[PDB]
């Protein structure tokens, strides 16, 4: 008799009572269903706020985190339950905790449009320019998502209005990518940037890793450590 | 048997058989006659570097800014090919030394990417943009480094060109609103200063984005804002 698969559905509906029972009778309180949710992620799915104290006093683990790198902070950000949001960092939650797409608790909880969560996630301090894996900020969220109000906050508490993520490749880029190695060093010599990044992100140092050119990110690795 | 003499040009001027040419062109050949390309006498005889092939075409009317499908010129051909004098009679004969093709390059663009020293040195002297950028945002500095032209590089450089030319970027707050019809936030954005001129990763602008979408009062707004300055 799967136990554990009964604690988490209890968790996600909310049963405090089944929670309890299952619990005494030796159930996984980090117990992941096939998603990599534990009962804390569900419960914090659906604002059980009761159930989520229950939880964390018997020892369910509060960064705990499922298949796509999302932690109850995460879920409970997104779904706007502020108490509960407010009980997971007293409780010690990673407030920059970032997913699998690089999302921070922030970008979702500002994608949705959620106010004082915003509010109180900048008090506790989040960071307001936090970019993706894609370069992009919870404000690009907040007005792609038409969340008015939302947008005056981040700006008024410093948001970048004109945050653009990454950028297409500068010529050290591309004379990094494909190994011309005199080239990169005449770049450099004459000032290239070698922290700019490219449609992806990337480095001219990682372009050169990603082609294995060994010359090249040597070079630039010794011009990183030089500033 | 039947031959279309306008084909007989442009094969003779491709081959560079200036006698035939000549023949043609008195038999009344349209000088300016296309291929199935749209490439002119002009444009093959630019081509293989036939100089005093073209200087007949040329003596004879040749349009020197014809367009072929890929609007290109004779100019941006020869500048590709790295035929110096031939250059230098195009523009002379006043072709035009910042025309853009189809995907906006300039010859000098094209002149770079193959590594032409002289050519883009003569180029640059009479007058091209170091700083033009294709329809991909991309410079000529850009292709000269990627296809590794270490002393062409050094040049640009020498000439003012920009070292982290970086072309478009990923869009921007101002972009998102306005492609996703938020009329209320695009006025906000503007007011507390978002940038007007930012373009996206295709190149386009918030204005662009709002045509494109049929978003008619914020592509209004947008334009209103871009008149005020």
């Amino acid at each position: 008799m799967d136990i554990g698969k009964k604690l988490l559905e209890a968790a996600r509906a909310g049963h405090d009572d089944s929670v309890e029972v299952l619990l005494k009778k030796g159930a996984d309180i980090n117990a992941k269903d096939n998603s990599g949710r534990t009962p804390l992620h569900v419960a914090a799915l659906n604002g059980h706020l009761e159930l989520v104290k229950l939880l964390l006093e018997k020892g369910a683990d509060i960064n705990a985190r499922d298949m796509f790198g999302l932690t109850p902070l995460h879920t409970a950000a997104s779904n706007g339950h502020l108490e509960l949001v407010k009980l997971l960092l007293e409780k010690g939650a990673d407030i920059n905790a970032r997913d699998e797409d690089g999302s921070t608790p922030l970008h979702l909880a500002a994608s949705n449009g959620h106010l004082e969560l915003v509010k109180l996630l900048l008090e506790k301090g989040a960071d307001i320019n936090a970019e993706d894996h894609s370069g992009t900020t919870p404000l690009h969220f907040a007005a792609k998502n038409g969340h008015l109000e939302l947008v005056k906050l981040l700006l008024e508490k410093g948001a970048d209005i004109n945050a653009s993520d990454f950028s297409g490749p500068t010529p050290l880029h591309s004379a990094a990518e494909n190994g011309h190695l005199e080239l990169v060093k005449l770049l450099l010599e004459k000032g290239a940037d070698i922290n700019a990044r490219d449609k992806f992100g990337k480095t001219p140092f990682d372009l050169a890793i990603d082609n294995g050119n060994e010359d090249i990110a040597e070079v630039l690795q010794k011009a990183a450590r030089s500033h």
